[PDB]
């Protein structure tokens, strides 16, 4: 496999980083939604099931009932847009919820909207609340970036372990990242996202793959008549969880020599924290605000780095790249 | 303030750590139950708050019936069995539910409970099931341990600021460790635990400490009102959420140096990544098991922080004490 969608510079680099670290036991570390693809997949499989009438204030489990709805005597108001107010509280309380909102599904029939959703590749009108007027959206379904799924075959040819770490629902970012019509071809084990329980309809069973996965009983397929609940597991996969997420799953002590992400604060734990001294940081420049906020904390930490008498490697192995660039 | 509820030799090393850290922006963090006093808060208020009646099942909020009660005819199963059969599904369920069990209350009410508890002194009978054998056993109250409230103080004293890291709901907490009644005298905003949605009836608005802290707007007194919520919010402080809260509240590149716990999983992240190279691991032993369980964790640290190019410190600067002699 071969980097054919990169920018030649940051093929370079990569091939330069895959060359150092090829069979040695190395790992890397990638974000999904807007780093290994376009888009983000709960924000658009969330309006998609919504305009299914699939996705309804009705079946949203009560736990998930945190603040009034905003109705207008036009218009009731929609999960997508009520997701936007979450988030007006807070990311700490938008980001599970956005994961915990896909409850009440089987895998198995989430598994069938992923690949739909996948599939459609036309704009999902959503509504919301711009302030007090109800604004409109047309959220993209994902698009896979050529490069990524180049990049993490290449990497899994050299003997480079691959892991996603994402905020989004590990159950759905699997059934992307680990699906091999989809090309990236993730081991199902190395997806790491946000985990809530998993209930046996039967039974009243609850399991997690991340526990069958540290019990070493991990099957995938027997998961997948298991109801998605809202109760969340931990580490909870963004911010400094995405760096708690490495440690408890991937290595106490060894560093991945590669770390993928788009968002500065969801991102910016792991590639700055996570990243090896001699690996590369890997960023998707989706956005000015974002490359700013990231070009400032590449100064703050560089300069902490400093202080705390540590390598200066904060500022070092930037690949940088927009979306249209490796798409 | 002096170290005198300690045994020599560990005092002298403690002297020795502070000593050469004093007044430079160095910091220390705690555990708190059963590592900064002698027991456990919500294990016991949970009890507590069963045999007063004020805690029953029908009050429970409902998203926290997360399999059905184990009755049988004679008895009606306790809440605090309850939670032993959610540990027996994994500590990533029972960690947020016991924390998350006092949602309802304001936390007023809850610190007229906690001083309560913390005012009894007598072990609380509770039951659970040992398998399908209903067990008995007594809980204690937390006992402030006098040579934590002196290290704690001593370390403050000398500019060495002090966090509380604890996987306890952290408002509980802060009822004791920030309340100078109890002696630690540490600063409310340095208590670090288990953070879920507040809310505040009168106005609607969902905070958390954490979320007005990082805003620069905290003010204790003003949350003393709003009622505690299940909904989880994160970094979730145990394992390592403990590593994580470090770098979301703290530091993200200088390491506290000293880090105490007595529970090897849930503290084991923090002591072993967490603290300085040159910094203290603070072990209270409290449990052979567990004593065990530290030592093979040192070994095991040790041996890979040396197969991953690194100083190896796991097994430096330990100083480890026993609930009496610190009591
Ligand atoms: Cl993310
Ligand atoms: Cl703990
Ligand atoms: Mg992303
Ligand atoms: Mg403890």
């Amino acid at each position: 496999t071969e980097l054919e969608h990169w920018p030649a510079p940051a093929a370079r680099q990569l091939n330069a980083l895959i060359e150092a670290n090829a069979n040695k036991g190395a790992y890397a570390v990638f974000d999904m939604d807007n780093t290994s693809y376009r888009y983000d997949l709960e924000e658009s499989l969330l309006p998609y099931l919504e305009m299914k009438g699939v996705l309804t204030r009705d079946r949203l489990d009560p736990s998930l009932k945190l603040i009034p709805f905003k109705d207008q005597a036009g218009h009731k108001e929609s999960l997508f847009s009520y997701y936007y107010r979450l988030c007006e509280i807070d990311d700490m309380v938008c980001y599970p919820w956005v994961a915990q909102v896909f409850s009440g599904f089987t895998l198995r029939e989430l598994k069938g909207y992923v690949d739909e959703l996948m599939a459609y590749g036309k704009p999902i009108p959503a509504t919301y609340y711009d302030g007090d007027k109800l604004a409109t959206l047309d959220v993209e379904p994902p698009r896979v970036f050529s490069g990524q799924r180049e990049l993490y075959n290449k990497l899994m040819e050299n003997g480079i372990e691959v892991y996603v770490i994402s905020a989004a629902h590990e159950e759905l970012v699997r059934m992307v990242a680990a699906d091999p019509r989809y090309g990236y071809n993730a081991k199902p084990e190395n997806v790491i996202g946000v985990t809530t329980l998993l209930k046996n309809r039967k039974t009243g069973e609850l399991t997690t793959a991340r526990k069958q996965i540290a019990e070493g009983k991990y099957d995938p397929k027997a998961n997948l008549d298991l109801e998605v609940t809202p109760y969340l597991w931990t580490p909870a996969t963004w911010m400094a969880g995405k760096q708690a997420a490495i440690l408890t799953y991937i290595d106490r002590w060894k560093r991945p020599i590669l770390v993928a992400g788009d968002t500065p604060d969801s991102d910016g734990y792991m590639l700055f924290n996570g990243t090896a001294e001699n690996g590369v940081h890997l960023w998707v420049n989706r956005k000015a605000k974002y490359m700013e906020q990231i070009n400032g904390m590449i100064k703050q930490h560089s300069a902490a780095q400093a202080k705390a008498g540590l390598p200066v490697t904060a500022d070092r192995n930037w690949v940088i790249v927009t979306p249209e660039q490796i798409q």
